[PDB]
């Protein structure tokens, strides 16, 4: 009959709701497989796993609620399922993506302090305080967003939300939306970019240098400027520099112990001993070491120095910052134009019509389907343990 769809309207609904019924179904089944990833391997349960543990959870719901939702809303045409599923939806929606944006904050920082202050952090970095962080991000999450998402309407005393249609009314002006936006997407951006590049610029060459001088001895700083000094004496040695120069990071660690030591000048007495160490004879260089006085007044540091000299290795003593970075990154390409639209919308709102919108709106979720894609990518042990768990 003449109120049947037309072609165009079956022909779009058919598509839509394929192609996001399948995100959906992706989402859904990378995240569990993540969240049994963590469950089923021992060696992958440790706090950042806790932390990703916690954002496959978020991914997860928005996989499988919001999606769903929002694409009945879109095919529908209007919103049929009344303010009250309407009120629940958004508040689900706003307060896990919130949680979802906090918990990429505390995955930052806790990267930032882990590279940064390796002696004095990673002590204090227990489950507990994992929990505690998550906790509190998902806690202050919806006392930020739910009260503004179900009781403005009270505190203004009406709904101005029409039963056909879904939106925030706390969020009807442009500036607030604007300034929520700052104050929830831009700044957390922001700091977290601003946190990515220090531990990018942070080398891990010198993190076990740090652990090293820890065991053969917030006093970081102090160690900070004396590893450097160390180097700059290295250098500042016509013979100290050739040796230096022809070995490996190890050893050459192991050098600069030496130096930490006993300075400069007193490792330049060790002539036969560096030059040994040129030809890269471990063992012929270990024995000549051993002849020295600096192995009679401290035995147990020397020997862990020689030994390290020999093997060349931390047994007398990565992936997942990569894997972050890519989350990270799917989170900024996906949530940035929608923000954008937000911003132009301080100025000009017809600038952007409501398709566009919803394609943005749309385009922050698939987010959550990105993630376990990440994780399968940038780790070989997810993906490993996500082929183990297909067959079991
Ligand atoms: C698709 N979403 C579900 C909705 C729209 C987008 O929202 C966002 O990008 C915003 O920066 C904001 C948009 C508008 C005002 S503040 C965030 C909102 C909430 C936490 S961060 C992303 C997510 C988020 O839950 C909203
Ligand atoms: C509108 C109302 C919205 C309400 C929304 C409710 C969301 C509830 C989700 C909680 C998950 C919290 C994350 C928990 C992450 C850690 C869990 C854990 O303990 O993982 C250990 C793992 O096995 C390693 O050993
Ligand atoms: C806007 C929000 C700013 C908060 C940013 C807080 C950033 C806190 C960084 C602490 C830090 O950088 O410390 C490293 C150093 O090794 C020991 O303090
Ligand atoms: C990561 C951090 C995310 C933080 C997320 C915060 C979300 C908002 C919560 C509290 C702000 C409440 C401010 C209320 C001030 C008045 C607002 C107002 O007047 O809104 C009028 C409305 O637009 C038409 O009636
Ligand atoms: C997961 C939640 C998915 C949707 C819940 C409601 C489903 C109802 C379908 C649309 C209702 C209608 O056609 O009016
Ligand atoms: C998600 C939950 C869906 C619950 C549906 C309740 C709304 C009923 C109103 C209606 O279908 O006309
Ligand atoms: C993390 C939990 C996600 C949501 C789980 C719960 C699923 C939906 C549960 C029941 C919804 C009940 C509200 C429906 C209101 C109906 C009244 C009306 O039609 O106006
Ligand atoms: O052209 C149309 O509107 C569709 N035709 C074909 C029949 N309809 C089914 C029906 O309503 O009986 C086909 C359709 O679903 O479009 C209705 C009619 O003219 O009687």
């Amino acid at each position: 009959g003449p109120s049947s769809h037309n072609r165009y309207e079956t022909v779009e609904m058919v598509f839509i709701a394929t192609v996001t019924g399948s995100l959906s179904l992706v989402t859904v089944v990378g995240n569990i497989l993540v969240m049994l990833s963590i469950k089923v391997n021992r060696q992958l349960q440790t706090v950042n796993n806790y932390f990703l543990f916690s954002l496959a959870c978020a991914d997860l719901i928005i996989g499988a609620f919001s999606m769903n939702l929002y694409t009945v809303y879109i095919i529908k045409g209007y919103w049929p399922l009344g303010a009250v599923v309407c009120d629940l939806w958004l508040a689900l929606d706003y307060v896990v993506s919130n949680a979802s944006v906090m918990n990429l904050l505390i995955i930052s920082f806790d990267r930032y302090f882990c590279v940064t202050k390796p002696l004095t952090y990673p002590a204090r970095r227990t489950t507990k305080m994992a929990g505690l962080m998550i906790a509190a991000a998902w806690v202050l999450s919806f006392v930020l967003w739910a009260p503004a998402i179900l009781f403005w309407q009270f505190v203004v005393g009406k709904r101005t939300v029409p039963d056909n249609q879904c939106f925030i009314q706390f969020l009807s002006n442009p500036a607030v939306t604007f300034g929520t936006a700052i104050a929830a997407f831009y700044l957390p951006v922001v700091i977290m970019t601003v946190l990515y590049i220090h531990i990018s610029l942070a080398s891990r060459s010198r993190v076990n240098i740090f652990e090293m001088l820890r065991i053969d001895e917030e006093a970081e700083k102090l160690f900070n400027q004396d590893v450097d000094a160390a180097v700059r004496g290295i250098l500042r040695n016509a013979k100290l520099k050739p040796v230096y120069d022809s070995l490996d990071a190890v050893r050459r660690a192991a050098l600069i112990n030496m130096v930490f030591q006993m300075g400069e000048t007193g490792v330049a007495g060790f002539t036969n001993s560096l030059r040994m160490l040129q030809q890269k004879r471990w063992d012929e260089a270990a024995v000549n070491l051993a002849k020295s006085r600096w192995y009679n007044q401290t035995p147990n540091r020397a020997k862990r120095v020689i030994t390290t000299f020999r093997t060349g290795t931390w047994d007398a003593y990565r992936k997942v910052t990569r894997t972050i970075f890519a989350i990270l990154l799917a989170f900024i390409l996906t949530w940035t134009p929608y923000n954008v639209m937000v911003l132009v919308n301080t100025f000009c709102q017809s600038c952007i019509p409501d398709t566009v919108w919803s394609i943005g709106y749309w385009l922050c979720y698939v987010n959550s389907t990105i993630n376990p894609a990440c994780y399968a990518l940038c780790n070989a042990t997810f993906k490993k343990t996500f082929r183990h768990l297909l067959l079991c």
